[PDB]
RNA sequence: GCGGGGGUUGCCGAGCCUGGUCAAAGGCGGGGGACUCAAGAUCCCCUCCCGUAGGGGUUCCGGGGUUCGAAUCCCCGCCCCCGCACCA
């Protein structure tokens, strides 16, 4: 009822044995089994949610390891990001909120906290709280390979350099372009998460296309904006706003410069939109009326009408109008009120492609004047004619209208005739300070092209050879591989390791996360030289790392490779002797929240850099968790720690709580009464094992039947077991390994109460052999012990995995047990529907011909007649035909099953007493004399009885 | 819009992939009991409708397709949750 004193005893144990860190020699290469999970990212405690994430791993890491197998699994801390910086920041500037989420959340000594100012603080109380939770939950982790992220940990960042310059002789690093929320303060990129409100609004790419207004001296535009690049061989004219203001200036980008007209806000974003901007005349609005500008695609012109609905904020001010669509074209156009100039009503409206000059929608409501009630009926249309609209308009027809909406702006921005605005579909989006966010283009921002597609088949040919678990996910990575373009591998803030060719540049979190998995491989080593400065972390280079890892084992390299690091040559043949053994990485574990990324990722740097024959082969991830229904938020305080959860409920018991409630990537969700309930299950376990532990150990014993059905479920349970398991199969699993032998054996017991001999007790002896060695990984530490309390040898962990016994099967007592149940169910119903008392009842089974033999044959026929054929063919069994109707009713419920012909015997042995024990009542097998039409007025697995 | 997965009995949640043995695993909530003045706790039993002899009827979103037979397989419809990029 305590353990906590116990699981100590055993990490401690496990830990100085070094019995979780594996030695290569130990067994063949097919024995091995290396087996990672992504090392989070220390920067808090983690809950009972990655509680899960980690155990998974662990629990298959153990299972295989009794299985036999060689197995490898470590583990690291990952730091290289940005959150532990800002959070520095914030605890300093003594943030109410963040410190309240260290303070009461995380609960960090109030002392202690005030150290925060310091980010590497932050990423040292949290990576100790990290490997002293893992360790509290009694992880199989070979602590040996361990190593921190970021250029903090030299060697690391050597093998995670020469990863990245390895990106280059393929060339899938590159730069370019590149939007990105941004504060407008004095300079800060939104990483989606300092905006202060409504980070969710989306990137739209209202591109402009630069109308000409060549009036007076020479040339200058009016850029429009409009996210239906198609509606430009339908301009009808101009619209800008009277009321607000615009500007004239010049507008420069690499080279090339020109003259723009548009708003003043406008100008502010694009500012920042990588093109100076050097104001040089204001307008009042109405200005800009009058002018004509000739549309730049076709050859027309038109004019620049007036208008209220053009929002100045949005975008460049200036709209291109089309009526022949876009309702909203043709709110101002009803004029009625008095201006200035006049005659134009009737002008052309020509149309691009219900019906045709549409308007029939617009006024097909209830719409006045100007109303932004249309906000939405403008974009009804859109959608209509857009997966189901023919073209047809003076240039190229036929294609459907998301093909001209790529064949314009495909045009335009590449003959210069258009131009890309970025901005926002909403207004409420401001800065972490207090700023309004804009949006910045970055020239530099290095790349990792996840796009070229001769690599993008490398990774979509991988995956197809992994393996994936769920099985169901097999799309979704494939859909991934594709839908997947360039990712800015880098920041300029943050911890994380230098690009080796642009300092400026830091790696960014998920790009340098892909591969380490092989550092592992050597990680050991490298703390071996790293203890005691006999490591130059210079002489770590891309020559180097790549001897130990592609390079065929060439004697010499070694020699040469000697003097040019400083390390004995026999040390890196080892080296890479481990990594050539623990290559492929059987499994990489995960959440399911990464495939659409790191999961992703993985893969692809994978192919990119190992022989192939080093390719992943397959990858499991696995659902969230929750807390009493509610999510678990950081920030609304409800969210149990592990460790703070280990401590009220014992690892043993939270380890397999977990499994116990789902497995592969659904969701779980943590009941406080769930867990308290199956700790006292738990117990009773315990217990258990600890009396049965007692019982000698003699063996040659003559057990009765209900002995070889309590051996039969263990060998059952054994079975399903290392299925649901050699599948990352929890839930099942344990439901198998666990409530199951336990409700076998509750049963077996009541089954066989106040019984006790020689035999009963084998059997519970020798479950609880078995029972123990399956909970094994699920609760290694009362197993430890209870392991010890048994006979015991060795550790439980290194215990060889308990496989089905020899026979020791028996479908057959199985099948008579759940007859005698349904015996008794009857009887139990025949008196509940009627009777009272009644000291007894009376019931016959039934014989071959006079019965079974017919349903033995009826179940190999399964028709009407050919089976009524192949009997009444039969003396002794036509002898009743007219009675042969049970051919009629045995067919009306499908075929039949085994023989449990001992079957009477059953009812009638170890049977008999409990029966009539738990009935209450005196049974009487095969009698003689007819009761109520007892007498072979039955049937098959359904015996007919008569109670009185 | 691009895309991934789905809808089950009072609820939560299996089972559908290897159709028939599913009235439908498990849990929770509800109820009866051993209890024995009295909180708790363990175990047993019932919980879709009906039933004065172990039975009968209707069930797995709507409608069809396929089958001797579908919660289970195919199609159309409606509906629901999830990622979209530098953010771990």
């Amino acid at each position: 009822l305590n353990f906590k004193a116990i699981e100590e005893k055993w990490q401690k144990r496990w830990l100085e044995a070094k019995i979780f860190e594996p030695n290569i020699r130990d067994k063949p290469k097919e024995k091995k089994f290396y087996i990672t999970v992504a090392f989070p990212y220390l920067s808090g405690h983690l809950h009972v949610g990655h509680a899960r994430t980690y155990t998974i791993p662990d629990v298959i890491a153990r299972f295989k390891r009794m299985q036999g197998y060689n197995v490898l699994f470590p583990m690291a801390w990952h730091i290289t990001g940005s959150p532990i910086v800002g959070i520095a920041e914030r605890i300093k500037n003594r943030d109410p909120k963040t410190i309240w989420i260290y303070r009461d959340v995380y609960k960090v000594p109030e002392e202690i906290l005030w150290t925060f100012e310091d980010p590497i603080n932050i990423v040292k109380y949290f990576m100790k709280a990290a490997k002293e939770t893992f360790i509290r939950a009694g992880f199989s982790v070979d602590w040996s390979r361990e190593f921190y992220t970021t250029s903090l940990f030299p060697p690391f960042s050597k093998f995670i350099e020469w990863q990245f310059w390895k990106l280059k002789e393929k060339g899938y690093i590159v730069k370019g372009a590149h939007r990105v929320r941004w504060d407008p303060v004095v300079g800060t990129p939104l990483g989606d998460h300092d905006l202060m409100e409504g980070e969710d609004v989306p990137i739209l790419d209202y591109i402009i296309i630069k109308f000409e207004l060549r009036e007076n001296g020479e040339v200058i535009y009016l850029p429009a904006a409009t996210l239906r690049p198609e509606t430009v061989y339908g301009v009808t004219n101009m619209w800008v706003n009277p009321n607000a203001t615009y500007v004239k200036a010049k507008v420069r980008r690499k080279d090339k410069e020109e003259t723009w007209i548009v708003s003043k806000e406008a100008a502010y974003k694009l500012s920042f939109q990588d093109r100076e901007i050097e104001v040089i005349e204001e307008f009042k609005g109405e200005k800009l009326i009058g002018k004509y500008v000739r549309n730049p695609v076709s050859g027309d012109e038109v004019i620049i009408l007036p208008a209220e609905f053009v929002d100045p904020d949005n975008a460049t001010g200036v709209v291109m109008s089309v009526p022949a669509h876009a309702p909203f074209d043709h709110v101002a156009l009803e004029d009625l009120k008095r201006e200035t100039e006049i005659l134009e009503k009737y002008d052309i409206d020509p149309r691009i492609v219900f019906p045709a000059v549409e308007e029939v929608n617009k006024l097909g409501i209830k719409s006045q004047k100007d109303k932004e009630k249309l906000e939405q009926a403008t974009k009804t249309i859109y959608k209509a004619e857009y997966h189901k609209g023919i073209f047809k308009v003076p240039p190229y027809e036929g294609k459907p209208v998301q093909e001209v909406k790529e064949a314009i702006a495909k045009e335009m921005l590449e003959k210069g005739i258009a131009e890309i605005m970025y901005e926002f579909a909403e207004k409420n989006v401001i800065s972490r300070f207090g700023n309004r966010a804009v949006i910045k283009i970055i020239h530099d921002q290095w790349f990792i092209d996840y796009g070229n597609p001769e690599w993008k088949e490398k990774a979509r040919k991988a995956l197809e050879r992994m393996k994936i678990l769920p099985e169901t996910r097999r799309a979704q990575f494939e859909a991934i591989i594709d839908w997947l373009d360039k990712k800015a591998c880098a920041r300029k803030i943050g911890l994380g390791t230098p690009l080796p060719w642009d300092p400026e540049w830091v790696i960014e979190s998920l790009s340098d996360s892909t591969i380490y998995m092989a550092y592992y491989t050597i990680s050991r080593h490298i703390n071996k030289l790293r203890q005691e400065g006999k490591l130059d972390p210079e002489k770590l280079t891309p020559e180097f790392f790549d001897y130990i890892f592609l390079e065929e084992f060439s004697e010499d390299k070694e020699k040469e490779l000697e003097k040019k690091t400083g390390i004995p040559a026999e040390i890196i043949h080892e080296m890479k002797e481990e990594f050539e053994y623990w290559y492929p990485l059987d499994w990489r574990c995960s959440g399911k929240d990464l495939i659409p990324n790191h999961l992703t990722f993985f893969i692809f740097n994978h192919v990119a850099i190992f022989r192939e024959e080093h390719w992943p082969k397959g990858i499991a991830v696995n659902g969230f968790g929750t807390l009493e229904g509610q999510k678990m938020s950081k920030s609304k305080g409800n969210v149990l720690n592990f460790i703070d959860a280990i401590e009220e409920n014992g690892a043993d018991v939270v380890r397999l709580y977990i499994m116990s409630l789902a497995e592969h990537d659904s969701d779980f969700d943590w009941r406080r009464k769930e867990v308290g309930k199956l700790r006292k299950q738990i117990e009773r376990f315990y217990e258990l094992i600890s009396q049965f532990a007692e019982y000698e150990v003699k063996g040659n014993v003559e057990l009765k039947d209900i002995d070889r059905w309590m051996l039969h479920r263990l060998n059952k349970a054994i079975k399903e077991t290392t299925n649901a398991l050699e599948e990352f199969r929890t839930r099942t699993a344990v439901q198998w390994a666990f409530y199951s032998i336990m409700n076998d054996l509750r049963w077996y017991l009541r089954r066989t109460e106040g019984r006790d001999d020689e035999a009963k007790r084998y059997v519970l002896r020798t479950l609880a052999d078995v029972w123990v060695r399956l909970m094994a990984p699920f609760t290694p530490h009362i197993c430890e012990e209870l392991w010890e309390k048994l006979g015991g040898e060795g550790f439980v962990s290194l215990a060889k995995w308990p496989e089905p016994v020899e026979e020791w099967w028996n479908e057959t007592i199985e099948a008579e047990e759940e007859f005698i149940r349904s015996v008794m169910e009857d009887i139990k119903e025949i008196i509940e529907v009627a009777k009272i008392e009644n000291a007894k009842r009376a019931y016959i089974y039934t014989a071959e011909d006079w019965k079974w033999k017919v349903a033995e044959v009826v179940s190999e026929k399964r028709d009407f007649k050919s089976s009524m054929e192949e009997l009444m063919k039969d003396s002794e069994i036509r002898k009743h035909g007219k009675e042969v109707a049970k051919i009629v009713q045995k067919l009306i419920k499908e075929r039949t099953f085994d023989v449990k012909r001992i079957n009477e015997e059953k009812a009638l042995r170890e049977a008999k007493e409990f029966m009539e024990k738990e009935l209450g009542i005196e049974i009487i097998i095969n009698p003689t004399e007819d009761k109520g039409g007892k007498k072979k007025q039955a049937m098959p697995l359904k015996p007919a009885i008569f109670i009185e």
